[PDB]
This record gives structure tokens, C-alpha cells and sequence, in this order.
RNA sequence: CUUGUUGUAUAUAUUCUUUUAUAGGUAUUAAACAACGGAGAUGAGGUGCGCGU
DNA sequence: TGTCTATTTAGGA
DNA sequence: ACGCGCACCTCATCTCCTAAATAGACA
């Protein structure tokens, strides 16, 4: 098992940004040639050239000339079948003997073995291996009719296999049976999928073969692996260099060969690598060959690698607890009732309801909901609705937000005074995160506004469309990303996001240490894999209100409605400029609806910026060294299942059978579930059941392996709403909703 | 070399910043508590803006 | 010439 | 809604982190 330590170089090093730009340009040229000749040259055609020009009897020329690899194209060098070193040597010596990457040496005259062969070429090769060893095809979706040609139905069956992972016979039984029991089902699409199931059960192997062949065919238009302009780093592999402790110091000295002689590079010390620590022995004894020089914030850092052991424990299943991630009332809700049993735990919802100034502003419903929440072990009182009052000055929650903030900051002051440091850090990070997200939202909105201003100012004119050959030249030559205005906004956004990430890590560390210290052996979590939810909140933009909805040519007095759009028309959302002959010329966003668009952007961005799916990763990282292991469970029907029956709710539609009811019929409001409990305290007990129950543990979660770094003790087996719905019915965990 | 990175002060000034305003930048003041496998690339998504329908 | 650094090679049949 | 082009960000996934022998260069 490997690891990294990053060091800060102390004095001056000859490795500047030119030494790295040269490395990047060489990478780009080599990868350019590799992609341009991915299919045009066969392996034997290169091995023969090496044999004739050099006359060497070696395995890397004696493998490309064998009949197994003789006529296959270049890209088979990166496939997992070909020997790694033989392919590296064959490709490198063909490239070298032909001088195809335009190499003229490096400025520091580092040994070509370390700068070129085991340097940027060894990275080009690995980047083309990851591209090729996992190769896919891009298929555009297309609406079909009943009388559709077999090829289009054949192609759209390929499209569906990619997007829904339907490769067995049963994976089409489940997906059909999951979108068909929907109450008032959509007949437009179910027929399409029933038709596409016919092709799969008729032309299965043909489908797979055509998938693979199309994936190879599209590779001709592949642009190649490109090293980004913002990378500012360089990797060298050197077999013989030494790292020694700087005498009478906590730092280190790096001796590497430059220009056929040793150059001393002095490094600072790391508290990870301290004199009396086994970590220093492990680093010094067994440091690896790869050396990374990376420039970050105008500071040179050198990364090494070494071998260290892992002692991650194994799951015990004696004391478990679930955890759900929300955004409206609390960031993390656990499956534990707050009974003053967690040492070092501070309940902020108990605290906030002890103040009469806070409960006064709450309605009789809100009071009851907050008191419901306060009886549960909870964390990080994120308030999505209250927080947006900071940006929206004319909001209905502005006064409640101020009271909340004042009480939280006062608790912060008190905890600081009383020397309860962990709770103080937790409270301060909650407070900082709440404002940092608002800062991020303001900065990103400014980015959007500035980009619109710049794009409108430049005034692009296109001769035609559908191809970059027709689009205006200045779009690629002068992007907004290169403007000085954009760069500072992006840097401020980076700073804000860095603060956000640190605060989230502090909160998660607090939670993990609380549960570890109180005897909990496992923490269960949803296997969250995506946080880029579609922005379902729609307020049609100005252009879409004149070029798509055709509201431009309508009469001002008598407007042709389009379903819900008339509701927007009635409300003061758009200040439609009228025309002389009772028509509409131009549309303007009224401020009342502009605030609604802002709220849509705010909530949409909160999902991503707070790393909704990455909470499990932080818990896993803390579990690498801790005493509590993290179990990942399926993230379907945990906020829809009863937590005492342990059953999903199925109703009957018309003269139908048991069908899955709508999610809004089990969660009447976001804070409650039909069985009474909180909609999150309900989910947290669903998450706990999958790992608490021995029988359910095997069905939904992978078997316990040997411990591994950054890998949960348990992980999910099957993925997708349809897959979970079937396994629920086999143990008959289903109840009839009235 | 009481040594790297990140987070944590509603601390002191500020004719600084609504392009971080319960926060930052600009200089000062203090204490620790934590976490720390890095780099590159590929792919899938979402979202912003422009141009056409 | 001796020591030090840089370059070549690594297989399965 | 769609297409198209320019960018930003979040997630999953993969590669890779060796070692010996010999050739060349300089003192
Ligand atoms: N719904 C709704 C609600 C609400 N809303 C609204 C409200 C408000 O309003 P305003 O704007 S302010 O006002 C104005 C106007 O409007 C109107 N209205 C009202 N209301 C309404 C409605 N409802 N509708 C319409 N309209 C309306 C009137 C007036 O005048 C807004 C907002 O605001 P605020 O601030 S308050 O906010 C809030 C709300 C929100 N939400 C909610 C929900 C939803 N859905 N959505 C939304 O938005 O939020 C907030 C709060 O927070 P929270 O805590 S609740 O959070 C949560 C949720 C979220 N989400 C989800 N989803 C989504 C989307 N789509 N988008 C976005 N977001 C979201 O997130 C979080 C999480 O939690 P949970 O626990 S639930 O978890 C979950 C998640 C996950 N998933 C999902 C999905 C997907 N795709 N993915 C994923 O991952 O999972 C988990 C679990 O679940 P469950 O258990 S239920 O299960 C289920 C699901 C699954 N699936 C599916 N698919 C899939 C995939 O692919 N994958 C996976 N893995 N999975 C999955 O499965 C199962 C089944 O399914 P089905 O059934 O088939 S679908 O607005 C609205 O609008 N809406
Ligand atoms: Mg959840
Ligand atoms: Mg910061
Ligand atoms: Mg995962
Ligand atoms: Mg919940
Ligand atoms: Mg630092
Ligand atoms: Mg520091
Ligand atoms: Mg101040
Ligand atoms: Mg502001």
C-alpha cells in the first residue's frame, strides 16, 4: 500500500514554470501523434522498422512481429492484453528513432531517461491506456415512430443499454415493470421500451458487437489526451536519488541528478513526518521512484511516495446508527433519539428552542416540527429557507434568520468562554458555512451577469450553424474565460469553496468522533453518487418567451395561454412591452420573478457546492484510521418506507394490481411521513435496518472483504430504482396503502 | 525549521471591497483542536452565456 | 582506468 | 424545447508509484 507526503521546498530551485511548460508541450505533441496514428499504423509495421533499423534481438521487437499482434492497429498497445513494458519500449523506440515528438532536450538538461521516457511519455502512455481500457460510444437520443427502420431501432437499443445498464434478460423485465405500474402511466414511452426489449431478446450478441465496433469507429474522431493549460506540474521517475535529513533540523534534503551532477534541494518539515514517529522511518526507508514537482500559489512543492501499512478494522455489527443528508432543516439527521447519552454532543435544536425570542416567530405547525426534530440526535442546523433571507431582503423569513444567527453566534461565544473546544469548532464551522454558501451564490451570480455582459458586448455573428466551420471566429479566439474579469471571480470562488470544504470536513470530523467515542461501531449512509439534479423549477426566460412560446405575436388584451404559462402571465413576473397594434415587442424580467429565478439558482447550486454526494467519502476517510467503519446502503425508497413495518407502500390504480404509490402520498409535507415520524428520522432508520438486519445485509450490501484504503466495509450491490423495487418484493416488504 | 497544506477569531485598526458585508482583502494579536494519497487523464452528468430555429 | 551517471530491457510460446 | 459553440463545476474510474544490467562520460 502506497501513500504520499508533499513537501515545501525551502530556498530557490531551478525548476520554474518554463521547465514545466516544456514538459507540457512535449506531452501534447507526443499525445497528438499517438491519437493521429491510433488506427493508421499496425504494431508489426513498427516492430519491423525497429528490427530493420536497429537489428536488436529483444522481446519488445519479437512480440510486435508475432502473428498475435502483427497486423492489429496501434491502439492495441494500450489494451490490457499487451505486455506493459514491451508496449512501452516498442512505442517509445519507434517514436524516438523517428523523432516524432520534436524533442530538443529540456532547459535543465535533466536525464532523458527521467524527463522523456519515464517522464512525459510514461504519462502519455498511461493516459491512452485509461482511455482505451475503458472505451465507450456516444449515441444521440432520437424519437421513433411505430414504423421505424430496424437500424434506428437497433441504434436506440444501444442508446438504452448505456443509459440504464440493461444487459441481462431480467434487467428488461424490471425496467418495464417499474415504469408500467406508475399510476396513470405514460403510454408514449412504455411502448418504446417494450419495442426495444424485442430487439435485445432477438439480436443480443449482434447488439454488443455493434456497440464495440461503433466505439472503435468513433475513436477516429477522438481528439486525444490533452494536458490542460492550468496544470503547472511535472513528474519524473528516477531510480537513484537520495533523501536525507537536514542535520540539526526538522527539514529534509533532496539530491537529484541535474546536468550529470547532484543538485541539493532543501525541503521544509511535515508534522506528518516527525523525528520520533514511525511515519518518518517508513518514508525514509521505502520512498518510491516517482517525483512530482507541482507549482501551487507560486510555491514549489515536491511530492514523493512510500509504502505504509494499513490497520483498518473490520465491521462488528454491535452498535449501528444511520444518517440522512438533507438541506431544509438539518444537514445530518441520525437514527438516534436525543436522550442525553452522547458524551461531548451538543444539540443545537434543543438550544434554539430554549429561547422564547425564536419560538415566538414560529407558527403552531413550525413549533411542532422543530420540537419533533429536537428530540433526535441531529447536526449542523442548515436552514435552506432561512438562509436565502440573507440574499432576499424582502423575504418572509428575514427576521427568523437574524434571531437564529444571533443565538448560534452567542452559543459560539459561550462555548469559547467555557473551553469546550470541539463543540466550539463545530459551532463556528456551522456559522461560517452558512455565510460562505451565500458568498458563493453571490459570486457565481456575478459571474453569470458578467459573462452575459461580455457576450452581448462582443456581438457574435454566425454565417451558419451546426458546425464550428460556420460559427464566428471570435468565439474561440476571445472566450470570456480569458478575460481579466472572469479570472478574479473564479479565484474568489475557489477561495470560498476552499473555506466551505474545510468547514464541512470539520463538521464531519466532529460527528465521526462523537459516534466513535460513544461506542458506535458502524455508521450507515446512503450510497449517493450524483448531486447534479435537474433544475426542475422553470420560469421561462425572455428569449424562450418570444422565440419558443410565440408570445411575441399575441394580443396584449387577449393572450393565447399555454397551460401553466398563463399563471406566470397573470403574476407580475414579466413586464411585457406592448406594441402599437395590440402586440408584444419586448419582454422584461420583473423583479418579483427575478427573485424567483434567484431562488431557483440558489437551491440548485446548494446541492452541488456543499458536496451532497461526498459526505460518505469523508466518513470513509475518517474510517481509515478510526474505530468506526462506514457502511454504504442503497439510496432508493429510504424516504418512502415505513420504519416500523419495514415495508414499502403499494396502492391500486383503477382495476389494477399492487402498484407503487406516488412519493407525495407518503410524505405529505417535507417534515413528516404518514407513519408519524419525521421524514428524515424515518429515513435514518431505514438506512440502519439494511445493516442491522443480518438477512437484509447480504441482499443489498456486498460481502465483507479484507480492509482496504478509502473503501467502505460495506458497499451496495445493485444500482437503480428498478433493481431495488424487485428485491423488496421477494421478502414481501410491501404493505397496502389503505 | 516550535517545521508543510486546509479549516476554525462574529478579535484591533481600515476615506478598502456589495465582485466573499453575520464575510473577506489589507497589517497587526493568540491559542490550540483536527484531518491529511498525490498526480494526470478519460468518461458521464448538471449548469451559465451567446447564436439560430 | 575507476567511479559515477545515463540508457536499455523486461515474453510466451 | 431542440441544435450548436464557448466556458464552469461535481462524480466515477484507471494508471502508477521497479530493478537489474550495461553504455557513456569525465576525472
Ligand atoms: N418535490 C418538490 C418539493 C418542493 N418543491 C417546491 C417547493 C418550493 O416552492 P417555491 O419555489 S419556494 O414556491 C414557488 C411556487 O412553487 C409551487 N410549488 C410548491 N411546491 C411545489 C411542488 N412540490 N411541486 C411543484 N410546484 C410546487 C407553488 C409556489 O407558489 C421549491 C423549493 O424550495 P425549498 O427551498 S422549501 O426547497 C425544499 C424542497 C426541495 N425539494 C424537495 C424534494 C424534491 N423532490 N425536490 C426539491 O426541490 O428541497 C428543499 C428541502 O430539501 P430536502 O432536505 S427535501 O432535500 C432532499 C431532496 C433533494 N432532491 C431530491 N430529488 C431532487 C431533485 N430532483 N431536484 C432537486 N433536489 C432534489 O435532495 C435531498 C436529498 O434528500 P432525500 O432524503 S429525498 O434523498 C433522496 C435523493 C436521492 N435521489 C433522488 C432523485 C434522483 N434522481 N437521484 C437521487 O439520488 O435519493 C434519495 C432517496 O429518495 P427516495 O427514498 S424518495 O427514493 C426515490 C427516489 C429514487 N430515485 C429516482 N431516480 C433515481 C436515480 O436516478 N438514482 C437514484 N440513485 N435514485 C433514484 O428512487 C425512489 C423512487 O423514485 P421515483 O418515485 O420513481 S421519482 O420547490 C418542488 O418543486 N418539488
Ligand atoms: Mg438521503
Ligand atoms: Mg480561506
Ligand atoms: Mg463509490
Ligand atoms: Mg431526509
Ligand atoms: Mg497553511
Ligand atoms: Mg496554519
Ligand atoms: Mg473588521
Ligand atoms: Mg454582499
Amino acid at each position: 500500500m502506497k501513500k504520499s507526503i508533499k513537501f515545501k521546498v525551502k530556498g530557490n530551485c531551478p525548476i520554474t514554470k518554463d521547465v514545466i511548460n516544456e514538459y507540457k508541450e512535449y506531452y501534447n505533441k507526443c499525445s497528438d501523434w499517438i491519437k493521429n496514428n491510433l488506427t493508421s499504423i499496425t504494431i508489426g509495421e513498427m516492430a519491423k522498422f525497429l528490427q530493420e533499423t536497429l537489428g536488436k534481438d529483444v522481446a519488445y521487437i519479437s512480440m510486435g512481429l508475432s502473428d498475435e499482434w502483427k497486423d492489429k492497429p496501434l491502439y492495441h498497445l494500450f489494451t490490457k492484453k499487451y505486455h506493459t513494458n514491451n508496449a512501452d519500449n516498442l512505442l517509445y523506440y519507434y517514436i524516438k528513432e523517428k523523432n516524432l515528438d520534436g524533442y530538443k532536450g529540456n532547459t535543465l538538461n535533466i536525464g532523458n531517461t527521467f524527463f522523456r521516457q519515464f517522464g512525459y511519455f510514461k504519462l502519455v502512455v498511461s493516459n491512452y491506456r485509461t482511455k482505451i481500457r475503458t472505451l465507450n460510444c456516444e449515441i444521440k437520443r432520437k424519437k421513433i415512430d411505430a414504423d421505424s427502420t430496424s437500424e434506428d431501432i437497433e441504434m436506440q437499443t444501444m442508446y438504452e443499454i448505456i443509459k440504464h445498464n440493461l444487459n441481462k434478460k431480467t434487467d428488461w423485465d424490471e425496467f418495464i415493470s417499474y415504469i408500467e405500474n406508475v399510476e396513470n402511466p405514460n403510454i408514449d414511452n412504455i411502448n418504446r421500451y417494450k419495442l426495444l426489449r424485442k430487439c435485445f431478446c432477438e439480436n443480443e450478441n449482434m447488439i454488443k458487437n455493434k456497440l464495440e465496433l461503433l466505439s472503435i469507429e468513433q475513436l477516429k474522431n477522438f481528439g486525444g489526451c490533452i494536458m490542460k493549460q492550468h496544470i503547472n506540474s511535472m513528474t519524473l521517475i528516477i531510480q537513484h536519488f537520495k533523501i536525507e535529513e537536514k542535520e540539526n533540523s526538522l527539514g529534509f534534503i533532496l539530491n537529484l541528478p541535474l546536468n550529470k551532477k547532484q543538485y541539493q534541494i532543501e525541503l521544509w518539515g511535515n508534522r506528518q513526518v516527525n523525528k520520533g514517529t514511525k511515519e518518518r522511518d517508513a518514508f525514509l526507508n521505502t520512498y518510491g521512484e516517482n517525483i512530482v514537482f507541482i507549482i501551487n500559489n507560486d510555491e514549489l512543492y515536491v511530492v514523493f511516495s512510500y509504502e505504509y501499512e494499513l490497520e483498518k478494522e473490520e465491521a462488528n455489527f454491535v452498535k449501528t446508527v444511520g444518517l440522512d443528508v438533507n438541506f431544509k432543516h438539518a444537514f445530518f439527521v441520525t437514527s438516534e433519539k436525543d436522550n442525553c447519552h452522547l458524551d461531548g454532543y451538543i444539540n443545537l435544536y434543543k438550544y434554539l428552542l430554549e429561547h422564547d425570542e425564536f419560538t415566538n416567530l414560529l407558527t403552531n405547525d413550525e413549533k411542532k416540527d422543530y420540537e419533533e426534530l429536537s428530540k433526535v440526535v441531529t447536526f449542523c442546523p442548515f436552514e435552506n429557507q432561512l438562509l436565502f433571507a440573507r440574499y432576499n431582503k424582502m423575504s418572509k423569513f428575514c427576521k427568523k434568520e437574524q434571531v437564529l444567527s444571533k443565538l448560534l453566534y452567542a452559543l459560539q461565544k459561550q462555548l469559547k468562554d467555557e473551553n469546550r473546544t470541539k463543540e466550539y469548532i463545530y459551532v463556528s464551522c456551522v456559522n461560517k458555512l452558512r455565510a460562505k454558501y451565500v458568498s458563493y451564490f453571490i459570486l457565481k451570480e456575478k459571474y453569470y451577469e458578467k459573462q452575459k455582459e461580455y457576450d452581448i458586448e462582443m456581438g457574435f455573428v454566425d454565417d451558419s450553424t451546426e458546425s464550428k466551420e460556420s460559427m464566428d471566429k471570435r468565439r474561440t479566439e476571445f472566450p470570456f474565460r480569458n478575460t481579466p474579469v472572469a479570472n478574479e471571480l473564479l479565484s474568489k470562488l475557489n477561495n470560498v469553496q476552499q473555506d466551505i470544504n474545510g468547514c464541512l470536513k470539520n463538521i464531519i470530523n466532529y460527528i465521526y468522533k462523537i459516534f466513535e467515542q460513544n461506542g458506535y461501531k458502524i455508521v450507515a449512509l446512503e450510497n449517493l453518487e450524483n448531486s447534479n439534479f435537474e433544475k426542475k423549477q422553470v420560469l421561462p426566460t425572455i428569449k424562450s418567451l418570444l422565440k419558443y412560446h410565440k408570445l411575441e405575436n399575441q394580443n396584449v388584451n387577449d393572450i393565447k395561454a399555454s397551460d401553466k404559462v398563463k399563471e406566470y402571465i397573470e403574476n407580475g413576473y414579466y413586464e411585457l412591452i406592448t406594441n402599437e397594434n395590440n402586440e408584444i415587442v419586448d419582454a422584461k424580467y420583473t423583479e418579483k420573478g427575478a427573485m424567483k429565478v434567484k431562488n431557483a439558482n440558489f437551491f440548485n447550486l446548494m446541492m452541488k457546492s456543499l458536496h451532497f454526494a461526498s459526505v460518505k467519502d469523508e466518513f470513509v476517510l475518517l474510517s481509515n484510521n478510526g474505530k468506526t467503519q462506514i457502511a454504504l446502503v442503497p439510496s432508493e425508497f429510504t424516504s418512502q418506507m415505513d420504519s416500523t413495518d419495514h415495508c414499502l407502500y403499494m396502492k391500486k390504480n383503477d382495476k389494477g394490481k399492487l402498484v407503487k404509490a406516488d412519493k407525495k402520498e407518503v410524505r405529505t409535507k417535507q417534515e413528516k411521513h404518514i407513519n408519524g415520524l419525521n421524514a428524515d428520522f424515518n429515513a435514518a432508520n431505514n438506512i440502519k435496518y439494511i445493516v442491522e438486519n443480518e438477512v437484509w445485509r447480504e441482499i443489498f450490501c456486498t460481502r465483507p472483504k479484507k480492509a482496504e484504503y478509502n473503501v467502505p466495509s460495506l458497499d451496495t450491490t445493485k444500482k437503480g430504482p428498478s433493481a431495488i423495487l424487485h428485491m423488496l418484493k421477494k421478502i414481501e416488504a410491501i404493505k397496502i396503502l389503505e
